[PDB]
């Protein structure tokens, strides 16, 4: 059955809530991103009002084609009211058209559910700022204190002058990128910057980077890989079986290949600076893992929790055993009586 955290008390509303079916008494889903755990459900037979950011309605409508009646895209930082319940949508700094909720509840509660996010101090300064939150609604995936990462533009410095080192020195090296969902364009768009080249890619991703209001995407991206430097395969295929065979692919345009898979955390991460990570190899083949995370690091959620100060903390990520469940609770209570809320 549909769980308690995706519903929003004292309204008809949903919050990621498309596979449990009809979900008895719901009157509006709410979808903060494009992810398919959060998506799930959903597509085209779907014929209830489904709210979200423009551009998560332009992949609802291409990708999994749901009707455009049924498409209700809000733009952020604007008051809006749906079913007579006054709501906002923010930027949640994720992956692209993803956001955090704001309902303001009839009876003067104020409840904010984050989706996925990664916390960071220019938050502090949106609507956020002009009124009390009573309950918060978190994205809980990172909270324990090993998860550190750096910061995302450190980590894209990293690649940017990885690849153009290894470029520069063999001109006919191939950089490969692996990706399966939106979310990371960064680091494949600020290689293929710095190397004059377009990023190359299968039609259906193609497909999906259109959707994205990137500007100027047009002179970034295409689907002709012989004419482009910078490719991206799925994830999957990220590996030296997977790369030598797709290194034939390219009929002797290129004897090398140098591939990032970006990671959430990693174990690396407890001792190792990115200024000194180091790549996997066999033969001409390289793989670096690099820590480009789109969700909070132990040290902003906490921050971002401390400076709120919510009444009830609800969390959404970890749920679902009772270790995970005891251990967030202890933290929430060392924040809450550190800073005296
Ligand atoms: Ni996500």
């Amino acid at each position: 059955t549909c769980p308690f955290y995706k519903k929003i008390p004292g309204t008809g509303f949903t919050v990621d809530a498309f596979q449990y079916g009809v979900v008895e008494g719901c009157t509006a889903y709410f979808l903060t991103h494009f992810h398919s755990d959060h998506y799930a459900g959903l597509s085209k037979h779907f014929t209830f009002p489904v709210y979200c950011s423009e551009i998560t309605g332009n992949l609802l409508k291409n990708k999994l084609h749901v009707q455009e009646q049924y498409i209700h895209p809000l733009p952020l930082d604007t008051e809006c009211i749906v079913n007579g319940v006054k709501v906002v949508l923010l930027d949640a700094n994720h992956c692209p058209g993803a956001v955090m909720i704001l309902f303001y509840l009839p009876n003067g509660t104020v409840i904010l559910h984050t989706g996925d996010f990664r916390a960071d101090p220019s938050m502090e300064r949106s609507l956020l700022a002009d009124q009390k939150v009573h309950m918060l609604y978190l994205d809980t995936t990172y909270c324990s204190p090993e998860y550190t990462f750096p910061s995302q533009q450190e980590v894209i410095r990293f690649a940017i002058n990885t690849a153009f080192e290894a470029v520069t020195l063999n001109p006919h090296a191939l950089v490969v990128c692996g990706t399966y969902s939106i979310g990371k364009e960064k680091v494949f768009l600020a290689i293929a910057d710095v190397l004059g080249s377009k990023v190359g890619m299968s039609q259906e991703k193609y497909k999906t980077l259109q959707c994205l209001n990137i500007p100027e995407i047009n002179s970034l991206i295409t689907t002709d890989m012989c004419s482009s430097l910078v490719h991206l395969l799925p994830m999957m295929q990220i590996n030296f079986k997977g790369l030598q065979s797709h290194l034939k692919k390219c009929g002797g345009k290129y004897n090398q290949i140098l591939a990032f898979r970006p990671t959430g955390w990693t174990h690396s991460n407890k001792f190792t600076r990115i200024a000194d990570v180091i790549p996997q190899t066999k033969g001409n083949i390289s793989i670096y893992g690099i820590p480009y995370s789109e969700h909070s690091s132990y040290l902003e959620m906490k921050r971002f929790v401390q400076w709120l100060k919510p009444q009830k903390i609800i969390p959404t990520v970890n749920v679902g055993t009772w270790k995970s469940r005891s251990t967030m609770e202890k933290y929430f209570r060392e924040w809450k009586l550190e800073a005296g809320y």
